[PDB]
């Protein structure tokens, strides 16, 4: 079983933050700046990034895969222009998972015209369990989570399908 | 502790992460606290991760 469902609605879950300008040129869609569909890159809604606190309770009867990201800008100026908070932190917590992420602000070798980085993390939330996101900045929140149920493998081939 | 025994000694410890800075101040009075545990081959610095968990 694999069902894609909106864990955090775009129009209702982030009222104090801005969820439109979070687009990059490293992910072009039809020549225009875009981003992933299952993730939202939040930014300041104008000279202000209020502290973000969100939670999800697994009301389904089976496991939910949740993916998020942590963004490391290349310079302190980029951090201030995107999140307004130099001393930013992220915290992701479940019953079994609990981790605090801190941005690593430094210039990297440039691949795909980007000098920063974006680390991607995934977790599985059990039925009846809850996942909590806490942030002052540098968080790419989930938009779509994946309800999963297990029961064959991954094969790499160029053979056509019939 | 110096291992005066003739064989290996298993030693266990724990690091407590409070949910709020108020709990950290109420329990240890030091908001910016740290732990260091060090042997000849093991050396690690632990910092509290003060945040509310489920």
């Amino acid at each position: 079983s694999f069902e894609r469902f909106e864990i955090f609605p775009k129009t209702s879950s982030w009222p104090n933050h801005d969820s439109d300008k979070g687009v990059t040129a490293a992910c072009p869609h039809a020549g225009a700046k875009s981003f992933y569909k299952n993730l939202i890159w939040l930014v300041k809604k104008g000279n202000s990034y209020p502290k973000l606190n969100q939670t999800y309770i697994n009301d389904k009867g089976k496991e939910v895969l949740v993916l998020w990201g942590i963004h490391h800008p290349p310079t302190i100026a980029a951090q201030e222009s995107l999140y307004q908070n130099a001393d930013a932190y992220v915290f992701v917590g479940t019953s079994r998972y609990s981790k605090k992420f801190k941005p690593e602000i430094a210039t990297r070798p440039k691949v795909r015209d980007q000098e920063g980085r974006m680390n991607y993390y995934w977790t599985l939330v059990e039925p009846g369990d809850k996942i909590t996101f806490e942030a002052t900045g540098n968080l790419v929140v989930p938009r779509y989570a994946f309800t999963m149920e297990r029961d064959s493998g991954i094969i790499i081939s160029d053979t056509p399908v019939h």
